[PDB]
């Protein structure tokens, strides 16, 4: 499951944020540090959402009426997943987390959204999902995050990595370190979601993608 670095960085033109509850974390320290850049935003983040999900919300579907409603669009940023990884029944067929047929699904419905993006001439920004504290579910997106990053690759996007900055010796924190080497609280009690704080840290990782 293992990634790479990745030090791309864009010159900036309107922004769409996609994803699930993280994304709506993100998106409220995001929004102002664009709005302070006189950067457009259209924030589509809703909770209970997913690729898994595609049947009761689908993200390809949403994310290309966006880009139709609005094509001063540029930018994609997403963050999803925390609700994704789970088995998934199509019809009769059966597919376990993880498994091969698996991954060829959830990895196509990644791929769905980086065509979406590239057909209407929009670059994508993807989050990694920092770590959560829960071991078999911090396992779990560990996989999903192999798949986003793969994916990214190829198609010459952005990956934002996450993971260091969000970990403590290689293990989940809800405390990391500031800008001044004091303790800050970063996620929420649920091992899952961000404080204030922690959604201005994912905000930095973006803005250090752009020139």
């Amino acid at each position: 499951n293992i990634s790479f670095i990745d030090n791309t960085k864009l010159e900036l033109d309107e922004f769409l944020f996609i994803g699930d509850s993280l994304m709506q974390g993100v998106a409220i320290a995001l929004n102002r540090d664009l709005r302070n850049l006189n950067l457009k935003v259209t924030d589509l983040s809703k909770q209970n959402t997913g690729l898994s999900y595609k049947s009761y919300f689908d993200w390809s579907k949403a994310t290309n009426e966006a880009f139709i409603k609005n094509s001063n669009i540029k930018y994609l940023v997403v963050l999803l997943g925390a609700n994704d990884p789970w088995d998934i029944k199509k019809g009769g067929n059966y597919h376990r987390f993880g498994s091969p047929s698996w991954i060829d699904i959830y990895t196509s419905r990644v791929d769905e959204i980086i065509k979406i993006a590239k057909k209407h001439k929009a670059k994508v920004f993807w989050f990694e999902i920092p770590p959560v504290k829960k071991e078999d579910l911090n396992k779990k997106i560990q996989v999903l995050n192999k798949i986003y990053s793969d994916e990214i690759l190829k198609n010459k996007e952005i990956f934002i990595n996450t993971k260091l900055f969000f970990s403590v010796n290689d293990e989940y924190s809800a405390y990391i370190k500031d800008e001044n080497n004091r303790s800050i609280k970063v996620r929420t009690d649920d091992g899952v979601h961000f404080t204030p704080s922690g959604a201005r840290e994912m905000s930095k990782l973006l803005l250090e993608h752009i020139k």
